């Protein structure tokens, strides 16, 4: 017969680094909300590969644009111009509204980009002197695991035994409106990166008005304001950018995950000339940026997020998921909280009883999540999912947590 | 009608960022050795997208693999287990004989994640104090644009703007041994890192013995071999590694650009369970590493190198296309140079003659190629040319250079 699950496992621990911490399911197939292993056993996806598989698992409309161009030409390099790279470019400025895009592969490689961008145009716009320019973060901050990446990280599972580190990153509180203006008095800030909601912290919501308090504070200070919207845009939270709930115009935008549907590694960098040109030609590139496979699974990945209306699906959505477990009692539940369909539940961990294990029991009743902390759990499903499904799920969930 | 070559060059200029220096032609096709631009005109593809094409564009086999895997599962993330990667892994482990391999998407993230584990290996198993590690990189060398990647380099345009740089990298000449014999003095050095041959310096390949005195040295100080096999690897040179040519075993290999044929960006990094092991569980890992659609790609992309056995082809047509090359007249051409199909020329640059002027009128008679500097022409066409092919190519090039 075919691998057991335990026949996947065993094998990946042979032959492959033990570099990741996996719920332990062996996945083979995947459509829509719903996800198979090897045994059969379906699955609704609460997950969405950290909220990379938006439009569902195997999208057709993305499928057929990579099938269709895969038969004509998939790299050229930054060598030689393709033809589809163009085209790409001129949807997703005007879609978001910035003069240009600078295309990379992973979400990390964007997060690189906008801190040379950054650093490059505080050096010859700003004017600050070389090599002095600081980028500052928010604590519980996540945007990668390059040794830049984990160098402005407060989780010491990603940094310790791997420096020394890089120079001129500064850390603050998330949510702290007042500690931002503190260290926005140092004229050798060229930018702030923040995410609109920290989804590796355990999805944290910052309060109303943090937003708007960051966009003021960095035009006050003549600082970059660098949105991550790698894990919250694309119709996540309910809107195009999580950053739309309060109308405020970020200097740079980053984009990742969601932008291909899973099917391709494409991310971008979102930002008008005065910052985009500080870069000149052959001072940054990569090998698969701005591929024509790429970008027409971009495209089309782009597509269904506006056709469908998942934006809106994602808003009306989230609140019911929240309501309702905001009912679970209290001594299990602490706290619920998130947008549109980005969400997590606090629970009252003791030593024999946390989030893994409760997702464990989750996984057995037809139902895939995973924590980010002992006691915090991720809600995440992909944004197509209708009513009727997402209330199957809630009483999955109800269930598991209630069984112990 | 569709654009014109012009109409693609001028929509990139206005909505996407001015990083990339591209020779001006507009690539819609490839199949094989051949490019098509826009108006239907047809190339020979002499870069090969700089080495990550051996295979030729749009290879059937690999493009079928990715039309199979696609209709099933693209993206689980590493948070719970696919059913294609320990497939994958056990495969490639074997055909390198490695104990382990740790999957990444682009080339700079495998080296980034090789100086991880270089330093990790470094504080838990050489002693190195915390954090005192040293990573030795070679003048000349490329390997990405991410911070950590340019605050190695030597070359300006990398770097400069874009500071402060990460402390802990230590530069040394290449193919220079008593160079590295004096670095390798110092306890606190964890690794060296080197192309065995180096590609964007211009084809730089190191004298004969130079790899096994760089295996000697880093054996006797328990310092490790970092061999970046990311442009020279998967038969450019003429064998699986151009480390093969003087038995050469490094502690971690990297592997990348053509792991995929061109089809997916994948990358590899490859070394045994004491090093590899170095990074537990949740440490290291990005979301779309590993993933089943590239891992599909990957073994179908290394199956056609073996089959059509690519390595036997780009020996003995390496060794006629330098026989060709070495019969221009020697004050024209200065100097050839390479192994299998890695190689370039060196031409004797003038105030109103350099390599980018020969390479756009090679341009405009079918063959397609870019400069390194200056005055340094890299060729490196698909693996699966055959003679006859190669030898139209010689005599377009031929010609080319004696036209001026
Ligand atoms: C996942 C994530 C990244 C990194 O993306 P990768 O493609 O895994 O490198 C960066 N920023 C945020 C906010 C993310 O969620
Ligand atoms: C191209 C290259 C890399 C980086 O590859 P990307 O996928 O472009 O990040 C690293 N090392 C060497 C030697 C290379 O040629």
């Amino acid at each position: 017969g075919p691998p057991t699950s335990d026949d996947i496992f065993e094998r990946e621990y042979k032959y492959g680094a033990h570099n990741a911490h996996p719920l332990p399911v062996a996945l083979e197939r995947g459509k829509g909300i719903y996800l198979w292993d090897v045994e059969g056993r379906k699955y609704f996806d609460f997950l969405s590969s950290i909220s990379a598989v938006n439009q569902g698992h195997c999208h057709p409309k993305i499928v057929n644009a990579l099938k269709s161009q895969v038969d004509k030409l998939t790299l050229t390099s930054r060598a030689f111009y393709n033809n589809v790279l163009g085209e790409y470019e001129e949807y997703i400025t005007k879609l978001f509204n910035y003069h240009k895009v600078l295309p990379m592969n992973t979400g990390v490689e964007a997060g690189e980009t906008a801190c040379k961008l950054a650093r490059k145009w505080g050096y010859t716009v700003k004017g600050i002197q070389k090599y002095k320019a600081k980028i500052v973060f928010a604590a519980g901050n996540f945007w990668g695991r390059t040794l830049s990446a984990i160098s402005s990280s407060t989780d010491p599972t990603s940094y310790d035994g791997f420096g020394p580190f890089m120079p001129g990153f500064d850390i603050i509180p998330y949510n702290d409106l007042p500690a931002l203006e503190r260290a926005l008095q140092d004229p050798n800030v060229a930018a702030f990166m923040v995410e609109p909601i920290q989804g590796e912290a355990g999805v944290v919501v910052p309060d109303p008005g943090y937003l708007m308090g960051v966009r003021e504070l960095c035009t006050r200070h003549q600082v970059l304001f660098i949105a991550d919207e790698i894990q919250t845009g694309l119709a996540r939270t309910g809107r195009w950018l999580a950053v739309d709930y309060e109308n405020v115009r970020p200097d740079i935008v980053l984009l990742g995950k969601a932008l291909s549907g899973g099917l391709y590694p494409v991310s971008a960098v979102l930002c008008d000339d005065d910052i985009m040109l500080t870069i000149k030609p052959g001072e940054h590139f990569s090998t698969y940026g701005g591929n024509p496979l790429g970008c027409r699974v971009a495209i089309a990945a782009l597509e269904v997020l506006e056709e469908e209306n998942l934006a809106e699906n994602a808003d009306k959505l989230g609140i019911i998921l929240r309501n309702e477990l905001m009912k679970l009692p209290s001594d299990v539940v602490t706290a619920v909280r998130g947008k549109g369909l980005l969400n997590a539940i606090v629970i009252k961990e003791t030593k024999d009883w946390d989030a893994w294990k409760v997702c464990l029991r989750l996984r057995d009743n037809g139902l895939l999540a995973k924590p980010t902390h002992g006691d915090i759990i991720r809600f995440a499903p992909p944004l197509v999912i209708k009513e009727d499904e997402l209330r199957e799920s809630i009483e999955i969930i109800n269930k598991t947590i209630l069984s112990f």
